[PDB]
């Protein structure tokens, strides 16, 4: 009944809009396998389109917003594409149909309509590409009866092992098609639907906009070589009409041309189910999908006081689709440095120089190819796996659909290395690496993130201890399917555990260092003179120089989160053995975090280093860090060093502004310093661990119980009104926030963990 489960979620999430990067494209969950996407763009001249055509997910003055009004990755839902330059607001419908034997079939409608500032009679490229890589696979655009292209529907019929058969159908739709009366018409037609099939080699046929443009110039050439020229031009739309040519290949390229409004609909149809997907399904499909989503929405994310309102209903319904909507299938190479040069061991003073002499060798290679079904930070800028997000994506996510967080989790964990090593940022295949600079691509297996992972599956567990509707729940409701999951990913959380100790470990019993445990203490591999970019905040300031002797009080509360989750499944599994280990580890912590990294001069955490003299400093810097222990629940409630912190969360005159806590205090001496990124700005993943956990001391027996409360309502209210009024007058969700003016500063589209404030509305944690 596990492996029942998990053949039911296999067959419900294969297909979907998976491919995030790209304003609209489908595939499955095969890294081999059939793929769509679409282009559009106005022609108001010969040279335009180049510029106006849309294809991959940027964010531009050009655009004016675009995202999911609604989504399920099992059902559907429905984008909005808002598109200044082009005068157009797009809809992509898309909506899956279970049946046969291949996962279901699925369509899409995409509706066009001109925008008030657009003229009335601009012309629209439309363009829906397809493509299919694997040897023994086959497609087959069926011509056309009329001469120069389709009066209709284009129907392509395919065949794959992992697709058996199937047709899609791209139909005629509904729009003014535009016809010219140049001569050129006797060769190429008035105008019609074209279909260009193609062949390639399988590893290039992600690169739609160069493989269209080649075919676009060809056409063009082929006018200048027949004498068709300035003294009498065809229209600029005909001229970047391809001359039709179906037939079969491994690309096939399907365009159209509107004057005014426009719409049209894809129809794959599995043919291991029974009847074809028609056009009237895909309304019916939709609708019900919306009424399924409302349902849910309501049940899952009851957004409590002062939230109640529909214009927060509304918000919370953009801040959710748009996160679990960037959900992609990412499938090839990563690039990895294998060597392990000794120089990673960091074990020098000035270590950063050697390091960078290491990477200077340029031993990384290709390796894999590897897949992974994960959310994401930013459609634009971020779409790919980033380790420590995903453990804020999923946390709405589990909420929303269990099984389907679980999978994400199983998708990661089944890239992790022999050692125990995930790379914290998964750039998987070529089109991944093309949105990437050359300088991030590479990934060091001595570099580690934080383990927001164990997070989510501590929510599980909380879960499990207390058919599209029945699958997202299926892995707490059958405790025999749930414990099983555990069981099998049990391994690979110990295994990432030690991976951290080898790896990330400090050192104590080289220097004038006493503490209650001679084993904990941790500093994360891969620190620069200016930056820790594993631990998550990439410019919070920490000792300087950086040093072999550090001590990073972040990650040692990261570790304490894991050995929590570790005590919780292990138990549930009797690994008692292994229980018994994680109790003295566990214990030691506890001790280790006060005797290496408390400040009673300071009043807060603090990471450490080693002196001129070699002897152990404390160096403060009052902000998300110096609240670590806090962050991460592994505080008695009844702590003095507790309420020590609850004085600085909520001391206006450090951390605690109109709109949130500050990264940095207003009193450190970096606060507002070089690009200022974790140095002031308001931070919702951070905000978020605190509501969380005020919410937990808020809700007990203690003396802190009634501060916490305060708080607790305040910073509710502070963090989702800021990126609520963000929301409302910008229409994004932003990376970070303003501390003093309350904007939003740095990337758009930051779902990404922005939209935990649906959790966060939502409440009763
Ligand atoms: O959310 C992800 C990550 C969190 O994990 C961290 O915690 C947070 O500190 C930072 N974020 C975000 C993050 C920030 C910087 C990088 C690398 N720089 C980089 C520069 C330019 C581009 N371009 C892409 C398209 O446009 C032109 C070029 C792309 C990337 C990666 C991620
Ligand atoms: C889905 O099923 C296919 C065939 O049974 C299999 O190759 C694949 O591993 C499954 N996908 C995963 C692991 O998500």
């Amino acid at each position: 009944l596990h492996s029942e489960i998990g053949r039911l979620n296999n067959q419900s999430l294969l297909w979907g809009p998976y491919r995030p990067n790209i304003y609209f494209g489908t595939r499955p969950r095969i890294g081999k396998s059939l793929m769509t996407g679409l282009m559009w763009g106005k022609i108001e001249s010969y040279t335009d389109f180049q510029h106006t055509v849309r294809y991959t997910c940027e964010q531009n003055e050009g655009m004016k917003g675009y995202g999911w009004d609604e989504y399920d990755p099992r059902r559907g839902g429905i984008q909005s594409i808002h598109d200044i330059q082009n005068g157009l607001d797009i809809t992509t419908s898309f909506v899956k149909i279970p049946g046969g034997a291949h996962g279901g079939s699925w369509a899409a409608r995409i509706k066009g309509t001109l925008n008030d500032d657009a003229p009335k009679d601009q012309k629209t490229i439309v363009v829906f590409y397809v493509s299919q890589e694997g040897e023994n696979s086959e497609l087959e655009a069926v011509p056309s009866e009329n001469e120069f292209g389709y009066e209709g529907d284009v129907i392509l019929k395919g065949r794959s092992e992992a697709l058996g058969n199937y047709k899609l159908v791209v139909t005629k739709g509904k729009g003014v098609i535009p016809q010219s009366d140049h001569d050129l018409s006797r060769l190429r037609g008035p105008g019609q639907t074209v279909v260009q099939s193609l062949t390639y080699p399988d590893e290039v046929l992600w690169q739609a906009k160069p493989i269209l443009f080649q075919q676009l110039k060809a056409g063009i050439d082929w006018l200048v070589e027949n004498k068709y020229d300035v003294a009498d031009p065809p229209p600029p739309w005909q001229v970047y009409l391809l001359a039709n040519k179906p037939g079969s290949g491994n690309v096939h390229i399907v365009q159209k041309v509107f004057e005014g409004d426009f719409e049209f609909d894809i129809l794959f149809s599995s043919e291991s189910a029974g009847k074809e997907v028609t056009s009237k399904d895909l309304e019916r499909e939709v609708k019900q999908a919306t009424e399924v989503f409302g349902e849910r929405f309501a049940r899952v994310f009851d957004l409590k006081a002062p939230f109640q309102g529909d214009n927060y209903k509304k918000f919370g319904k953009s801040m959710f689709s748009n996160l679990i909507g960037g959900i992609g299938y990412f499938y090839g190479h990563s690039l990895v440095d294998r060597s392990y040069a000794p120089e990673y061991d960091e074990e020098n003073e000035g270590f950063w120089e050697d390091a960078a002499e290491a990477r200077a060798r340029h031993q990384e290679a290709l390796e894999g190819p590897y897949e992974l079904f994960t959310s994401i930070p930013s459609r634009p800028f971020f779409p790919r796996g980033f380790l420590w997000d995903e453990g804020f994506h999923l946390l709405p996510i589990a909420d929303w659909d269990i099984d389907l967080a679980l999978e994400i989790i199983k998708s990661w964990y089944n890239l992790m290395d022999e050692d125990g090593w995930i790379a914290r940022e998964q750039i998987l295949g070529a089109e991944a690496r093309s949105k990437v600079p050359k300088e991030f691509q590479t990934q060091y297996p001595h570099y580690a993130n934080p383990p927001t992972l164990f997070l989510v599956l501590d929510n599980f567990v909380e879960r499990l201890r207390k058919l599209d509707e029945t699958l997202s729940t299926a892995s707490v409701d059958n405790p025999e399917v749930g414990l099983e999951y555990l069981r099998r990913l049990y391994p690979l959380l110990r295994r990432q555990f030690d991976w951290f100790r080898k790896t990330q470990a400090g050192d104590i019993k080289s220097y004038d260092r006493e503490a209650y445990s001679t084993k904990e203490a941790y500093r994360w591999r891969g620190r620069t003179v200016s930056h820790c970019l594993t631990s998550g905040l990439d410019d919070y300031p920490r000792p300087q120089p950086p040093h072999p002797g550090e001590l990073h009080v972040d990650l040692m509360s990261w570790v304490g989160v894991m050995v929590k989750s570790l005590i919780s499944i292990g138990s549930l599994l009797g690994a008692t053995e292994d229980v018994e280990f994680y109790t003295k580890v566990l214990d030691a912590i506890e001790h280790n975090l006060d005797d290496l990294h408390w400040s009673e001069k300071e009043g807060c955490y603090c990471d450490a280093t080693i002196d001129e003299f070699e002897e152990h400093k404390l160096v403060c810097h009052k902000g998300y860090i110096s609240l670590f222990p806090f962050l991460t629940g592994l505080l008695k409630p009844d702590s003095p060093k507790l309420g020590k912190l609850l004085a600085l969360i909520g001391d206006e005159s450090e951390l605690w502004s109109p709109y949130g806590l500050r990264s940095l205090s207003k009193k450190d001496e970096f606060y507002g310093t070089a690009e200022n990124y974790w140095r002031s700005p308001v931070w919702i993943n951070i905000n978020y661990l605190a509501i969380v956990q005020l919410y937990n001391i808020a809700t007990q027996d203690g003396p802190y119980k009634e501060t916490a409360r305060d708080l607790y309502t305040r910073l509710r209210k502070n963090i989702v009104e800021t990126v609520y009024r963000n929301w409302e007058e910008t229409g994004f969700a932003w990376e970070q926030y303003n501390p003093e003016t309350g904007k939003g500063q740095r990337t758009q589209h930051f779902t990404g963990w922005t939209s935990l404030v649906v959790k966060i509305m939502s409440g009763h944690h």
